[PDB]
């Protein structure tokens, strides 16, 4: 029986229209002094709307049924009468985010690690029928070793919002597909094209389509006219330019052999699939070890 009053409210971690995240610790049962992720969320404002109704059901069965070690895992889950309460794993690494702003611009063989530990869960989401959609760098975290957690499953997380039908334009859309901004209706492909685009962001510091303004950088996306910087090696040239395709079924990845084959792609060729599940390759940076 687990209730409210089972766990010590520590920090704010996010705050949001939709809720907060806490870290919490456990201070019942054998899980005693344990610390872990706590999001709130308020059921009078989610309940009146069905579509936020449904997408809140969505993220349970989603975490509930997905395990993975690149993915985050949901302990508990409960509800009072005005809140509803999913307690997750604790990640102390801090958003991916963090990392690149921390460095500017990655070396290859570091963006080669995240992005090669990214494929491998959404494969794993892919398999299940579900699609991130979104892989802008704060969406990632970090555990306390350094290695990948897609955490981003739930409500919008912004305090405003664009619109009053969809959750798409609340955040940055840098990362998102052609076909996502234009609603003409997507699949999985639309998970390659963010990881050329995290992967581009990684490389040379800035998402692949930048404009002034939200319009122009719309329109920037739906042209999709890529500039391929002449420093990168010739593999991460060549699978960033098949990520980033305008033609979603043309993608690496879109076919059949899903994450498989963006994983035989040359720029991977260092990776041994067994010992990075297994977590056994070291991260490029430790968050334990960061001043
Ligand atoms: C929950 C997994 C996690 C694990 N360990 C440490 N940090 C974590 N989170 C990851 C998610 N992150 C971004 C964030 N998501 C949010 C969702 C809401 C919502 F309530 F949905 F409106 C509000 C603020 C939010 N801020 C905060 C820290
Ligand atoms: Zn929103």
């Amino acid at each position: 029986k687990i209730r409210p009053e089972c766990f010590e409210l520590l920090r704010v971690l996010g705050k949001g229209g939709y809720g907060k995240v806490f870290q919490v610790r456990k201070v019942t049962g054998a899980n005693t002094g344990k610390i872990f992720a706590m999001k709130v969320l308020k059921k009078a404002m989610i309940v009146r709307n069905a579509k936020d109704t449904a997408h809140t059901k969505a993220e349970r069965n989603i975490l509930e049924e997905v395990k993975h070690p690149f993915i985050v895992d949901l302990i508990y889950a409960f509800q009072t009468g005005g809140k509803l309460y999913l307690i997750l794993e604790y990640l102390s690494g801090g958003e991916l985010f963090m990392q690149l702003e921390r460095e500017g611009i990655f070396m290859e063989d570091t963006a080669c690690f995240y992005l090669a530990e990214i494929s491998m869960a959404l494969g794993h989401l892919h398999q299940k029928g579900i699609i991130y959609r979104d892989l802008k760098p704060e969406n990632i975290m970090l555990n306390h070793q350094g290695h990948v957690k897609l955490t981003d499953f739930g409500l919008c997380k912004e305090s405003i919002h664009d619109g009053t039908v969809t959750h798409t334009f609340c955040g940055t859309i840098e990362y998102m597909a052609p076909e996502i901004l234009m609603r003409s209706g997507h699949n999985r492909a639309v998970d390659w094209w963010s990881l050329g685009a995290l992967m581009y962001d990684m490389l040379t510091g800035a998402p692949p389509f930048t404009g002034e303004n939200r319009k122009k950088t719309i329109d920037k996306i739906l042209k999709c006219k890529l500039n391929l910087p002449p420093y990168l090696t010739q593999e991460a040239r060549d699978l960033l330019k098949k990520l980033l395709k305008r033609n979603a079924a043309s993608r690496l990845g879109a076919g059949p052999g899903d994450a498989g084959e963006v994983q035989a792609h040359p720029f991977f060729r260092h990776i041994n699939w067994e010992e990075l599940l297994a977590r056994k390759v070291e991260p490029p940076f430790k968050p334990l070890l960061q001043s």
